[PDB]
Parts: structure tokens; C-alpha cells; sequence
């Protein structure tokens, strides 16, 4: 059931949620 337009998760590949909800901020540093 799921009357509600979402794609699965760009960075997690599943359904029921999505990327723009997702944890998507990592730590972008070199060393
Ligand atoms: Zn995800």
C-alpha cells in the first residue's frame, strides 16, 4: 500500500523513502 509519489532512495536504493529526506551530508575533507 502507498498512495503517495516517492522514488526509493538515490543513496540508499530502497523504497519507502527518498535522498532529499536522506542523511546525505558527509564530512568532505582531505588528509
Ligand atoms: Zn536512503
Amino acid at each position: 500500500g502507498g498512495e503517495a509519489k516517492a522514488r526509493l532512495c538515490k543513496l540508499c536504493g530502497q523504497k519507502g523513502h527518498d535522498e532529499r529526506s536522506c542523511k546525505g551530508e558527509a564530512k568532505q575533507k582531505q588528509g
